[PDB]
């Protein structure tokens, strides 16, 4: 009754146009999971690896018919007769059926897919919300989310180094009104781009790369827009954070972060050291709460330093330098590196492993952040994992395309359904701080 009788795989389409995959599962009663996959770029060897086709002839090799046919032909049969409740039990089974490491036999996206479809039909099966599956009988905190507002590095043309530059509404009582006060400076911004004659035209996640001057005309229009909104910009408002996604300017054979990269010939060429400075030069200069990847993937000590001398004031988040993996999350806790660790759940492939990895950092006094990927679908998961782990906080997009939306909204229903019981933290999301 319980017992799963069908899992099946198929092609679907991303946010961005490639190719991905998603899965149903059904129980004998009738249950029904959909689980959809985002696209998962990747980093290093250590990592859950995504299966593509390679087919160029075909969506320029980005297919996953390979990874279709896997949970149709191997995983299937594997998992039908499961009760759909035993979640780490299926999951473990599927990750001893790949049998290797980082998932790239059977595919990490085919894993996960299965994975978010036995949870959700199990959901479906015992007629509850999916957070409060997940989660049990406490979830209630809604997270404090982090916008993508303007967008630099290589998503962009203007001279920036750093990827991203979110806002933070870490002073709104209620996710509903939070959510309200970015939408709010989104279109604020907006206005003021085409009032300089910016293309307001998005990127992969819904925010503007205009063609600013440079990194401190960007932030200072952040402000003008939070302003204009008629928010305040601090602990009592809007903040302010960074994805530096400093890896992708960080010379590897000279160990020095190189911002001529993406700023031009007159950009400064860092040490670690004088990168730990410049970061606390912006964090003195401006409201800013938190910072992603502000050190490179492999600078272990530039970690370290750079979480003794701001770790107290400042999130400081580890994306790449953690990808999602207990192993390295481990290391930053005994290392004291980081103090906050940024979620990819394809980036493991399986909610259990993902939830123990959220488990290690809470219990590490860190913060996970649950987080959205470039490539996404309508799939709103992640905002019940995030409520389900009490987690407090989400990355999940700028303040248009559904892809991004989709979670927001998703988020409205469950503070809805939550009424009396929900809780917004704010800044006191920041436990780690």
């Amino acid at each position: 009754m319980s017992i799963i009788t069908d899992v099946y795989a198929r092609e679907v389409l991303d946010s961005r146009g490639n190719p991905t995959l998603e899965v149903e599962v059904y129980t004998e009663s009738g249950a029904f999971g959909r689980g959809m996959v985002p696209s998962g770029a990747s980093t290093g060897e250590h990592e859950a690896v995504e299966l593509r086709d390679g087919d160029k002839s075909r969506y320029l090799g980005l297919g996953t018919q390979k990874a279709v046919d896997n949970v149709n032909n191997i995983i299937a049969k594997a998992i039908i007769g499961y009760d759909v409740r035993d979640q780490q039990a299926i999951d473990r089974a599927m990750i001893a059926l790949d049998g290797t490491p980082n998932k790239g036999k059977l595919g990490a996206n085919a894993i996960l897919g299965v994975s978010i479809a036995v949870a959700r039909a199990a959901a479906d099966y015992l007629e509850v919300p999916l957070y409060t599956y997940l989660g049990g009988f406490n979830t209630k905190v809604l997270p404090t989310p982090m916008m993508n507002i303007i967008n630099g590095g290589s998503h962009s043309d203007a001279p920036i180094a750093f990827q991203e530059f979110m806002i933070m509404p870490v002073g709104a009582p209620t996710f509903k009104e939070g959510l309200r006060w970015g939408a709010e400076v989104f279109h604020a911004l907006k206005k003021i781009l085409k009032e300089r004659g910016l293309v307001t035209a998005v990127g992969d996640e819904g925010g503007f790369a205009p063609k600013f001057e440079g990194t401190e005309d960007g932030v200072e229009t952040i402000l003008k827009a939070i302003e204009a909104a008629g928010y305040e910009a601090g602990e009592n408002g809007i903040m302010i954070g960074f994805d530096c996604a400093s890896s992708e300017f960080y010379d590897k054979e000279r160990k020095v972060y190189d911002y001529t990269k993406f700023e031009g010939e007159g950009a400064a060429v860092r040490t670690s050291a004088e990168q730990v400075d410049y970061l606390e030069e912006l964090v003195n200069k401006y409201p800013i709460i938190t910072i992603e990847d502000g050190m490179d993937e492999n600078d272990w000590d530039g970690w370290k330093v750079l979480t003794e001398r701001l770790g107290k004031r400042v999130q400081l988040v580890g994306d790449d330098f953690f990808v999602t993996n207990t192993e390295y999350l481990a290391r930053g806790i005994k290392e004291n590196a980081a103090n906050s660790i940024l979620i990819k759940v394809n980036q493991i492939g399986t909610l259990t492993e993902t939830f123990e990895a959220i488990e290690m950092a809470a219990e590490a006094g860190y913060t996970a952040v649950v987080s959205h990927r470039s490539g996404e679908t309508e799939d709103s998961t992640i905002a019940d994992i995030a409520v389900a782990t009490n987690a407090g906080q989400i990355k999940t997009g700028s303040l248009s395309r559904t892809d991004r939306i989709a979670k927001y909204n998703q988020l409205l229903r469950i503070e809805d359904q939550l009424g009396e019981v929900a809780q917004y933290k704010g800044i006191k999301s920041f436990y780690n701080l």
